[PDB]
Parts: structure tokens; sequence; C-alpha cells
């Protein structure tokens, strides 16, 4: 399980060598204060780090080099708690690529009406502390998240939350390695892109390796593994009786056990697959695939590392309670005029977590690649708000199309349709959002998530710098079209 | 073995309908007349074709959508004999995309002093005929090539017959198709590149195939198939006797068996192997490889199909007596003050084109991707001067960088050299040119040809729009530098 | 006096993972073969650093993180001995802001004929090592200085330590900081700039202060300091006896130790002072200026800060044997057609390293600012050739615009001239030379230097990432004037 926990937040407070030595001491113990119960406070999934207040230019620098090379920091939250003069942070913020949170705030709520003095005013210098900050931050075209308001309020603290998943989701793709068990699927042109500019902007490593490396692992598993794999596929799963069924079974399980020590291996976090290229491979790679997702990894079909890796960064996100995240593929329309929905799945992989039933292995007629008839999970989807997502290479740049849907309630069932299933609505219309994703060139391959709000992929493209499109429910569609033709020249030249 | 006579040029002669009927026939047959002693000159690699006089802006139309619809026609020649008004051209060429050449000619030399009369001036308006003509290429931004001089003259007719070349080079590749054993060697940057604005810019189709897939078809090979293979080696190469060195010559004959039918099957024009996935194949292939090189067959190797595509179309363009084009990797470096040289070298493959002495077969051991010792061509390169290029993708575009070279005989042997050699000194000196091969950005994986001039390269370059950088004798480092970085914008926005 | 010595240059050698650990010892030892037999050579200013033989990204980028976090690194220069995927480079890269160095270079000189084997090739992987690294660079539009050529030549060690050299200023500018005593002359432009932009692009942090912080200070001098200090000016300079020439003395000796007081306590690298605003002040600061600039402190007159941060950094370059920087005003031409010059001096401020005489303290009538006749150093200017420098504001940007010059003996003596002078020839010509500086918006104030080649000042700029214009010999005035229009739109947009 690759769960997010070791990250940590460097809280960071400002202030200047021109002050008195005795009320630096008042904003290190309030600082002190407002971090702690922060730490109290559930919501965040990571910790966080107060770091000594700083007054000089050298103490910023300082500080922003190490955050850049401690791994287990994965974001920075700049709050000014008095007047601290910007000239000292430009050299430490030339430095940073960690992402920014810029937290305004005050740590008293209410105002002394009968007791604010001009000794007061010296300390708590916060509304016009880090507007000055902030005036350095648009000048230095630095991306950064804004948040305002009182600590105590639980608003800015989801904020908060959702920007630390989001930050440290991008550091789960500039260390791990996406792994790509052949290439893409001949012709197609949405999957392929540039290799080098993921590195480059997103910083997703990728790298590319035969499949016959893959079968030579499949065959050398021991055999007292793999019936350790079934008894859990009893415990969960399972089909009848000892058959036919029962072989794909053994065979997923020891494709499974092959996956797991080759991504290990080669220090993984997504992979990649193709159904026309696995030779020495008895049957096309299922369920392990879906047993791979469970946990984390990340997965895209016929060559995709696009979805790959943005299914692997928003899993990283949708970490909690109200987890689910899946690589889905929009696979037919259900046109009633009342109420047309989409039914998405796949040839065989889709994540057991937006799981509604308990995830039923079936085996069924799949000539699909020319193998035997691999086993998958069957499931319904599940219900209410969710969003998919997938980036696309425009050449020059990458962007993120995004479309909120509304996940229902599957009505009648499908005896004959072997995969596991979702349907939604794409909001507003099907017609208007699909138009929309068509104009943008959305690809076919998405990033199905429940976990998650729009909110955390608009940190993401923020954070990264890419184009982002989002389909929201108050979507007009000619304005839209303007929004495309005037941030295909933005990120052009400038980024 | 696929050549290129089939190809055919379309002549275009330029008039008005506000013109007697009585003198456009005098052009027609004038035309006539330039056009067949034109064909009767051999230094021209294809045919000529005179399409009736054009007159209105509809026939203008009419024979470019002839020439996009005819697969046999690789190119344009327009001359105004009188003057044609442009704005009946905007609509021919607001369609074609087949490569222009400009032939700006006067079919007489010199001028009747004493019999030159209005119906002369009338009929002979070749002088301000084609300047009115330029005037909306160069405002519709159209690519094209601009040649001057009467068709008698010799220096005129080997500019054009150059821009026949690499104007069938490009129908090379836009037509064929390019197939990949195996994807790019893991963590190289300079062999990657964007598949989709390949096929969209240079028209390059590109696929990659596992390399199973190969290893399917090297086995089924007949067995009265190789030894027709090794008597023909023995015409030409073959090494002592059958120890362990003949076993590698039926391997590589088998494979090359198994690369023929292969490529012939799916339009291929190049190839590329990669040497750390060949899986279920006995040997890396070699000799096979030197085998294709040598009929015209591009290759580039470690999955680099931009050597690979600019090989072939490059071997396009040099088909003729002085032949000699050749993969190449600048190997290793000879660094004497006086006369400092460069030794160019592969693994394996080197086309045995550019070779000087009997191509010699032999087999060595080589442990790289661990198969069993290929067999390979081992001979001295040519003398004279070459050029040395290679195209790289820059993100947002392609740029085509190109060294001229002067090659030197080989002064010493060398006996423990498995691989066939060239060295050449790099013009003007060691040091520029290859400084400003690294500050260009050039590969290590290039195209050595010693059949063609900069001058093919840099038409190629013109009639693709995409960014050329030379490496001449006349080179300053400096201008070079602010050459580079004035270029990256102007086909940043403008293509 | 401070100088330089404590800058370290990292050297850099890359490999991969996918090697022999056996093969990986000869490298690092070959590697420390020539790093030490490099630290051999005098010509080299500051030391070099060998790291270990990097394999795999992580540690690409873990040396790259200690570099921006060691101070004494001022510069970091890269080598690939063998073949390095640049892949695994993009992240390191993309993290560091010290400059790069491309050293290309073979340990060996020539090549040896008869023992050139797989197992020799497979070591030495320099010429196409690098080339694949370059491209990386170019890729990521890195700034960088390529150089090329074997590791014993002499040639390729001059452009290293200029290099380096040149890579020490820019630190001596981000850590330092700039004082001003008193803003600005009124209405004055060229001397104008934004002091934010300056941080963010060169790193020069920049502050004022009133010129009553100075004059409380230079009153509270003790008495038996400016003694100590005239036994010094008799051991080098003086004018006849004790008169009222020695007051001045006396004046600029506590005016001296009052800067150094007041420079040394806020970590400052150059400082700028104004002549119409110096209250409480009994004379305007001469002698005491040139006395700091003699050790290294740049200084700029009325408020200039552009060539006084320039003068440091130009000071810190030329540093050793032909040392000879100062800060110049040009003051005056002679307009004789052969041989037109120009006679530079200031008030009262030039530096006495570019003196070829005796310094000689002269004391003048001098009514500029009001105050009390003010001490200087008097001498001629030095011969050979030298350049003339100066950084410029463009409201988005700066640029530099240097003059290459050949400085000439003074003829006739001028007995009523009080300041020191140089003159010189503005090659190719005065007309030419003088109608680019205008064309280019070269300011008044400039950096006079004999110590330096235009190849320092160009490597600075190329460093920093702005635009330079040289006045050299090989100067076209129209293709100048091009180049002006040219680079303002690639500075413009990119950078
Ligand atoms: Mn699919
Ligand atoms: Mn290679
Ligand atoms: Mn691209
Ligand atoms: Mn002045």
């Amino acid at each position: 399980m690759i769960d997010l926990k070791q990250y940590e937040f460097w809280f960071l407070v400002g202030s200047q060598y021109l002050y008195g030595l005795e009320t630096l001491k008042k904003v290190e113990q309030q600082a002190s204060k407002i971090v702690d119960s922060l730490n109290d406070d559930p919501i965040f999934p990571s910790k966080i780090v107060l770091k000594p207040v700083l007054k000089s230019s050298s103490e910023i620098t300082e500080i922003f080099e190490k955050a850049n090379a401690d791994p287990k920091c994965a974001g920075v939250i700049v709050w000014m708690h008095t007047f601290s003069p910007s000239k000292m942070w430009i050299r430490g913020l030339s430095i940073n690529k960690k992402p920014l949170l810029h937290l305004h705030t005050q740590y008293n709520r209410e105002i002394p009406w009968d007791t604010i003095d001009m000794d007061y005013m010296n300390l708590n210098q916060s509304a016009h502390g880090d507007r000055e900050h902030g005036f350095i931050h648009a000048r230095m075209r630095l991306p950064r998240k804004v948040v305002v308001g009182h600590w105590e309020e639980k608003e800015v603290r989801e904020k908060i939350a959702k920007w630390m998943r989001v930050a440290c989701a991008i550091q789960d793709g500039r260390m791990g390695q996406i792994v790509r068990f052949g290439d893409n699927m001949r012709e197609v042109a949405s999957t392929e892109g540039d290799k080098v500019e993921a590195q480059i902007k997103l910083g997703w490593s990728i790298n590319t390796w035969g499949v016959g490396e893959l079968a030579e692992r499949v065959k050398a598993v021991p055999e007292r593994e793999v019936e350790e794999l079934l008894k859990e596929y009893r415990e969960k799963y399972i089909m009848p009786e000892d058959e036919y069924s029962l072989k794909a079974i053994r065979e997923q399980a020891k494709i499974e056990i092959a996956l797991r020590e080759f991504l290990a291996a080669a220090n993984a976090v997504g992979f990649t697959t193709t159904f026309e290229d696995l030779h020495d491979l008895p049957q096309l790679p299922g369920l392990a695939v879906q047993r791979l997702m469970e946990e984390g990894y990340g997965f895209g079909a016929e060559g995709d590392w696009k979805a790959a890796g943005l299914v692997r960064a928003i899993k990283v996100m949708g970490t909690s309670l109200p987890g689910g995240t899946s690589f889905m593929e929009d696979y037919t329309y259900h046109l009633t005029p009342g109420n047309e929905l989409v039914l998405g799945a796949h040839m065989l992989e889709v994540c057991p977590t937006i799981a509604k039933e308990k995830p039923r292995i079936e085996v069924h007629p799949l000539s699909i690649g020319g193998k035997a008839d691999p086993a998958r999970l069957v499931f319904d989807g599940q219900e209410g708000p969710a969003v998919n997502a997938s980036i696309v290479d425009m050449g020059n740049r990458f962007r993120l199309v995004v479309n909120k849907v509304l996940s229902v309630p599957i009505e009648r069932k499908m005896p004959k349709l072997p995969t596991a299933r979702v349907l939604w609505k794409p909001l507003p219309d099907f017609k208007r959002a699909t138009t929309a994703w068509i104009l943008a060139g959305g690809s076919h391959h998405t990033a199905f998530s429940t976990a998650i709000d729009v909110e955390y992929l608009i940190d993401w493209a923020e954070a990264l710098e890419i184009e982002y499109v989002v389909i929201d429910e108050n979507l007009d569609l000619e304005d839209f079209k303007k929004e495309l033709r005037w941030n295909e020249l933005y990120w052009g030249l400038l980024k």
C-alpha cells in the first residue's frame, strides 16, 4: 500500500532584522500556537513543520535550499505575520521548485476594540504584511495557490488540505517512474506524446521495455505463491468451481506476482501495457492490473502513458475514506431524450475502488489480441458526483480537459456484458459536454475519479503551469470556444 | 530495390485570356520546344510533363487539384512566359501541397537588336511576368525554390535537377511508412520525438511492432533460400571456412529474408531496431541491415526513427553515380593539433555504399545486448567532400543540423577494430564545428552522405518549412549563436 | 581587500547504472587524473572538486541540489566520459541555477590505431556521449558555455579559466548588497532602473540610505588612525608640505574610515554617492573612493548603481596580474581626422589600478556640489587594448553594450587638468563606434577595464541571459542596426 504520510509541509513565517528581538519571540510562540493546533485537526493528510522565523534574505534562500533537497518535503506554506519586505524573498523564490500555498490569516479572530494600541499594530501587521509579499509573487510570475481566511474556520482548512494532497501528488511523479510494456497502439494519436516534455514539465520519468521481459518473470513464479493469492481471491471474489475458469485465475495470479516484482525492482508508480504485443504471455493481463490499481498503481491501456500518469497522481490525491479512482474509457451512450447517459467501461481493466457490489471474478470469450479468455472483475459503479479528466499532448504543450459528471445507479441488468461498468450524466447536457470534450480534443482514455473535486485538478494544473479547461455546470459553449483560442497563445510562448 | 524514375514533374506556363489566341499557340509551341530539349538532358532524374497554357483562374485550380490527386506527380515548375495576373493563381496555390520551383527564364538568350518590335515584347513578357508572380508567393507565405537563368545554361539545370531529387525525396516519406522493432533505448532523449507532429509536418508515417513479431518470421524461412544468399555473399564478400563463422552468415541470411518479407508487406521505406530488446532472436541484426541499406531502405539504431527517416530520404536524394549514403555515429576523435580528425563508425550497421574497398564479412565478439557474435561488413571510408546531417525534435518543432565535412583516406590499418569506419575533417575547424553542433543540439546518430551537397538538404528544409542550420566553411561562431536564437521565434509562431 | 580563491568548481562526470562496476572505476580514476593535472596549472584562479561519477537520475539531482546549497560553489563543469542518457539529467538540470560549462574532451589525444577494440570503444564514448547531453540543453533552453578541445591543450584551458572567473563574478552579486548614499541625480534617466528586476535577473540586492548616516560616522573617527593613513599616503603619493592641501587629506581619511566601517557592516560589494546631496559632509568624497575602489569595491557616481554593480563584478573578473578596472565617464573628444580619440576621466573618482605613473595627490578648486577642495589622484592612462562596458535598463529588460578600444600613450602633458585621464581609440572608428553606442542607448557612465577581454562580458551576459551587443572591429553599422531589432523581441518574449 503506497499511501502518503511521510510527506511534510514547511510552514514559513517572515519578519526582518529591523525589529526588536523581544517581539520576534512573540511571533515564534504564536506561530507554534497556530501550527500545533493545525496538527490537531485530522483533515490534513500530512504533517506540518514550523521553521525558525526568517529575518534576512540569506535565511530565506537557506531555507528554500533545504526545501528542494529533502524528498520528504512536498510543499511550503508561506504566511506573513508581520511586514516582511519582499526584496529579501527574491533570491529565495528564484531557486525553489516546491509548490507554494500563500496563507493569508491573522491568529486572533476579532479586534480588541478597547485595547488596540501601537504596540499591538506593530505585532499584528497581518493585513498589509503579505500584500507586499503577494506583489513579489505576481511580479516574479511564480505559480502558487492563494487561500484567505482565519485558520480556525473549516473552509480555509479544507482548501489548504486539498492543496496539500495535490502538492504531494506531483511529487509522486517527480520521483517515480512509469513503465511501458510495449509501445502505443499503431496509428493512434491521442495516446502518443513527447516523452521528454513530460519529464521537463510534469517530472514524469517514462521508459519502455519489451514484453518478453515480463514473459521471463511470469513463468519463473513459484507455485506456493499463487495459492496464497487464490485463498485471498476466495475470501473476496472467485467464480463457481474448479474448471477452466480457475486456470485463468492461476495465470492471472502468476502475472500479478511477476508485475509486483518487476515494478518494485524499477521504482515504479504507474505502468501501461498493449494488447497487440504480448508474446509468450499466455493471456492478456487482466485482473492483476485491477489488483495493482487497487493498491495505488496507475494504469493505462493501449500504451497510453498520459492516462497512466494522470491516474497515478489523481489516485495519490483521492486517498482517504471517500476513495475511488479508476482508468476509464467512455464506451457507449444512452440517447433517450430526458435521461441520456453514458456507460463507461473497458475490455478488462477497471479499478475495484469505484465498485459498489462485491467484486466478482468472471471470464468470458475475448478474442482481442488473440489469447485465452482472461479473467476480470465485474461490479457496478458508484453513485453521486464525480470527475472525468484527461491530459493530452498539443505538440508544444500539454492540456488537461476535465468534465464534472453525476454518476447514477444502474437501473437495468446486463447478462451478456462481461466487464464492470459505470453510468453517468455529463454536466450540463450530454450534447454540450461531449461537443466541448471533442472541441478541446480530449482523449478517449480518461481518469475517472469519485474521491476528488475539480478544485484538486485546478490546483494541479496551476502548480505545474499547464493549460486546464473545465466543463462545469455553468458551461456556455461559445465562451468555452473563445477560451480555447485565448489559452492557445498564453501557454505557447509564456508559461 | 526501389528507384525513382516513375515520378514526373509538371511544367506550368502562365498567360491570360485577355490575349489573342494566335500568340498563345506561339507560347505553347515555345514551351514544347523547351520541355522536349529538357527531357533530352540525362542530368534530370525524372521526366517533365508540359500541361496546357493557363489563362483563367479555374484552369489554375484545376491543374493544382490534379497535382494533389496524381500520386506520380512530385513537383510543379511554374514559369510566366507572358504577363499572367497573380490573382488568378491565388485559389490554385491555396490548395496544392506539392513542392514548387519558380523557373525564371527567357526562351531566347540574346535580344534581336534589329528586329525587336511590339509583337515581340508582347510575346516575351518574361522579365516583368514572373516578377508579379513571385509577389503572390511572398504574400501568401508559400514555400518555394526560385531559380533564374536561361534553360540552355548548365548551372541552372544543376539547380533544378537537385530540386527535383529533393522534391521526390519528400514523396518517399509522405506515402511510405517507417517500422520500429522495439521502442527507443531507455532514458535516451535525442532519439525520441513526437510521432504525430512528424506525420503532420514531414508526412512520415511511423509505427511500432514487438520484436517477437520478427522472431516469428525468422524461423519459418525455407532452407533452399539461405544458400542462394550464401552464393551471392561469396560472389562479393565471405570469411574463410565453415567453423563458427559460417553459422552466423546463415542466421543473418534468414533474418534478411524475414526482414524483406516483413517490410514489403507494410509499404515500408525505413526501419529501426534496438539492441536491448531482441527476445527469441538468436543474434543481433547486423549484416542483414547493411544488405537492406545497400539497396535503399533507411535504418536507425537504438530506436532512432529520426535518423532512419532522414537516411531514407537522403538516400532517395543521392541515388545516381556518385552515390554513398550511410547511417553514422561519431564514435571517437583524433586530437592531434595539425591534423585533427574524427573516426565515425557504429557497432555493426554501416552501409556498404560509402565503401572504398571490397566489403569483407567478419565476425567478432560483441557482448552488446547479450546475443551471439553477429556478422558484419568491414571496409574503409570514401574520399572527397561529404555532409553529415541530423534532424532533431525541439519540443514545438524539428530542426535540421548539417555539417559539411571533408573525408580523408585512412592512413593506418586497424586489426582490432571490427566495424567499418570513416575518417573526416569537420569544416572549418573541429573545435568550431563541434561546439556549434553541440550548441545546435545535434543528435549523435547522424546520416552521412557523400552523394549530395548542402544545397539538397537546404531545399529539403525550405520545402518542408523547418529550421535548418549549416556548418559551412564560412562559420562564425557568435553569428551562429545569434542565428539559433533569432530562428527560435520565427519558426515558433510562424511556420 | 576582497579577492577570490574561496570559490570552488564542481567537475561532473556522467555514466549510467547499465554498466559494469569495474569499468566505472576506470572512469573515476581517469577523471581524477584529469582534474588533478588541471589543478596543477596555475592559470585557473579557483579550485576544482571531482564528485563521484553519476549513473542514476537521483544522484544527478542530489549533486545539483547540493550545488545550490553550498555558497562556495560558483559553477559546474559537465563532461560525459561515456554515453550517459540525457533523460536522467532532466530533473537535475531543472533545479540548478549555477552557471554551466560543458567541457567536450577526450582524455587521450591520439587514437591507438593498432589497439582500438570494443573494450576501449566502450570506455571512451566521449564523442557521441555529450552530443546527446548537449541536446538536452538545447531542448530545455538552458544557458551554458560549450568548450571543445583536449584538456592538455592550453587554448581550451584559457577558455575554461575565463569562464571560471565570470562564473564567480556573478556570485559576488547574488549574495552581496549595494549601498546608495542618496538617490539618483534629478531628471537623469540612464542611471535609473528597476531595483526589483535587478534582484530577479542579476541578483543584485540594492538599497538606499540617507547621507546623514555617513555624516554621523565621518566625525567620530579616532585621531591616531588618520596619521597612520598619512604615512602610507607618503609611501605612495602626497603633495609638497603641510598646508591647506593636507587638511583635505585628513578630511578624506576620516571619510575613508567611515566608509570602511559602514560598507563592511552591511555586507556590501559596491556603493554609490551623489554630488548634489552631501549635507553635513564637509567635502565631496574623492580620494577615499579611489582608495576603496583600489581594493575591489565597485563605485558609481550621480546615483548610478548600474555602473557600481558592473564595476564590482568586472573588477572581480580582472583580479590577477593584468589588473586594471575603473569607473569611467566619456568626458571629451579629439576630432582630428586621422587620429580621432576620446579623453576619459571624471570629476574626481578614477581608479588608480589603470594608472601608468605614480598616483599623485592633488587638490584643486572644485565648485561641483559646493564643498571644500577635495583630494584626488592624478596619473596618465595605461597602454594596450581595453574594453568599455555599460549595462542599461530597457524597461522590460537590461542590455549590455560593450566597446572594444585601443588605449594610446598620452602625447602631451596637461598642467591645468586636475583629474587623472586616459586616451583611447574606439574600434574600429570613433564615428562608427560612437554612433553605435548611441544607437544601442549606452549610458554615459561606463566601466573601463584593461584586465579583461570581450569574451569575459560575453560569458557574463550569456550566463545571466541578457542581451549583449559588441562594438568590435567587425562592426558593420547596418548589421548592428538589424541586430538591435532582432534581439529586442527574442529577449522581450523569451529569456
Ligand atoms: Mn481503450
Ligand atoms: Mn549508439
Ligand atoms: Mn512536441
Ligand atoms: Mn556625470
